[PDB]
């Protein structure tokens, strides 16, 4: 056992490796969509600028992690990153709810993992992700829906008219 | 009666908590509005932007109308601040339609208490409105009449698209 | 269903409606006893001053719940804002006394907050009570209660000279 | 009791009392070590530094939880300051094992502390555990765990080379 | 023996380490005067800075005299530090008044240990004490005196008004 | 086909595809190492700095990869990232020899990508692996090289004095 660990459940250290895995899974795909906007069939440089951040927050959401897995004495297991479902998103609207499906999915297994720490009276560990990842989450898919909805609003996807304002006023 | 008090009629200062109460009541619709357009199924956060700002200034005027009553020896009597209207607007062209009528409202209230002071020959609380109020409303209604012709030109409210960019170029 | 809500249940969206209401009325309470303080035949200007910061930050707390309630996919439902329950508050200490009241009730309403929100296992709300509400209650709370403190050991309310210089030298 | 006391348990008074002198012998170890190592016979003037700043921390830890205590309403029950266990703490090795095996006791003390007001549905009392003692507890275990590796790693006790160099390069 | 050591008898060593107990104990009882100031029902905001100040400068006089007792090769032996006699104050003239007893009581023991070097013709340890310790003790002692004359000439302590203007004017 | 797709063979484009995966995966591989020298039985933090920083280079490359693929009209291909090889990296001696096989597979790769390039007569992508990456991955090696060759002459893996030293000289 580490030196440093201390009230810390190896339920929550499995927990916390499965949400390593599924944050950077998420980065991967915010990635894979960043690069389908920067096609030159799609050419939506503002989507692509705005799904990279979404990558590089991911990364560091999976490091800030791994740092607490040291911090508490746990020992970090990588798993693979599993490929993006899609490779095609089809429109900056459609990848913009795939986007929030994901932030969704992310937000529930924080949930879990929150619940977990409860369960084994792991204040810390609750308090970290209350601190660092719930607010985070509920922000970033507020962010999401407000965006999709004024695709949606604008006439996205079948006017490309609208992704492109959409693309130059509120990702721009 | 107090030591202030001169060429203050009672008429007057009821009206002017009437008017106090009023203000504070556009206000609070102003600030309804302001919250409807931060919904996620609306999204227009310029519309948000300026609503609040325009509740803020109700609040204002509210604030220097209760320094009057204070100023001329009247006392402050509140009452209910009844809840908005409406709920949800529906739009932001339809949203702007109800502060334009609130603000004809205000400004008929107003223009009653005007004549109320000139009855009363109370020059002071004439100057008053004069300075801080008549030509407010009227630069609001002018404001508000513009925005709701320029909304219905570009096609609002069937035109999600109309809403979007009047709110990225005249409200931002 | 709001696209973004998760894990927000109804009782918490009636409650938090019901808290942005009270901070409402809270604000308007002090607004009532910041004018009060401004009345010629009162004249103690910071006291006055203090109750109007008061009826600010109240104010600020409304809007962040309101925000809060448009984040988790909630809507937002205003109802009337009561009148005060007094119109003349009879002192400085008095109205001290009566604004630590109001800060223990507003408290006491945000501990039931917390107490449903974990019972609906709420991880985000009961986060953001404990940041931004819990400890800020806490300091007010104390902060009257010197103030309180402080005026009855001067001699208030029987001695105007006290209420005089703790106006100038601890409201000033 | 208090004008200011509100859902504030008198078992969590005592608690609070009771972590006040932890805190405050904690300091005093601290303080012990450092000028422990000020001998002309150590001589190992950073860690006598870093001694003297883990105690200076300690005091401060003890001067919030008093805060708090008066925050709250809850009467500051002082008690005699043990002195340390040791007056020779034999090596830097030595001294960083025995600081980290005292972090790791305020941490469980702390831990019992949330649990007890986790039980008394303290919300306030939990959120200022958190925000303020677990992450520095856990943040200060595992930063005297790398420092106790890092020494035996090196040859620590026996080599004085390595406490020397150790002193130097980490605590310098 | 030390290294270091020369012309320090075994006599001055006890005496500096019970000066160094005895300046820890003033240091916590000026600790806790200060958070008896703290209190809401004292509320005392420069009473408690006054002494928490005091407190600070108790904790550097006994760091100087474990600093001289390293430096002249003695050992440090660290005893209880007893808790202060009282828990409750009962004034700020009343506490201005145990400040100045302790103040005196340490004045007392720094003479009788200039005396034990003065005997022992240990002429450094003499000039330490000069230097560092005999004016500054005067000091605070006339000091303290001048507070307590202050206070009962203005009428504390039945007088509540008496200790407030103090503590703004002069401790503030 | 791509409408800006000029002389560039598909066999071309999956190359490309598959150095985008294995630079991922060699980020990964960094990431994993650093983070094993951030545990707390490890506790060696330049190395974790240096192996992050060398993470985050190859995540760098991955991106000109693909921002290439794109701009040649190619489609981005992405494949599972697989977990890297080790958990427990054992010495900054032992990651050190698996960063400098990892970087000299790396080279290889990129060398049969530039043969395949210069077999279909497509000088921009000989002339892109050329400026990118040829001379960079020269430059790792070396450096890796002279990092193992030092820690191999500092007596490592069996003299931790050795890596503590390296850590703070060399990656300090
Ligand atoms: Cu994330
Ligand atoms: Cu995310
Ligand atoms: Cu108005
Ligand atoms: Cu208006
Ligand atoms: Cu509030
Ligand atoms: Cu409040
Ligand atoms: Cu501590
Ligand atoms: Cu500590
Ligand atoms: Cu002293
Ligand atoms: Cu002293
Ligand atoms: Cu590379
Ligand atoms: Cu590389």
């Amino acid at each position: 056992t580490s030196q440093v660990r201390q009230n810390y459940h190896q339920d929550s250290e499995a927990a916390i490796n499965r949400q390593i895995n599924l944050e950077l899974y998420a980065s991967y795909v915010y990635l894979s969509m960043s690069y389908y906007f920067d096609r030159d069939d799609v050419a939506l440089k503002n989507f692509a600028k705005y799904f990279l951040h979404q990558s590089h927050e991911e990364h560091e959401h999976a490091h800030k992690l791994m740092k607490l897995q040291n911090q508490r004495g746990g020992r970090i297991f990588l798993q693979d990153i599993k490929k993006p479902d899609c490779d095609d998103w089809e429109s900056g609207l459609n990848a913009m709810e795939c986007a929030l499906h994901l932030e969704k999915n992310v937000n529930q297994s924080l949930l879990e993992l929150h619940k977990l720490a409860t369960d084994k009276n792991d204040p810390h560990l609750c308090d970290f992700i209350e601190t660092h990842y719930l607010n985070e989450q509920v922000k970033a898919i507020k962010e999401l829906g407000d965006h999709v909805t004024n695709l949606r609003k604008m006439g996205a996807p079948e006017s490309g008219l609208a992704e492109y304002l959409f693309d130059k006023h509120t990702l721009g």
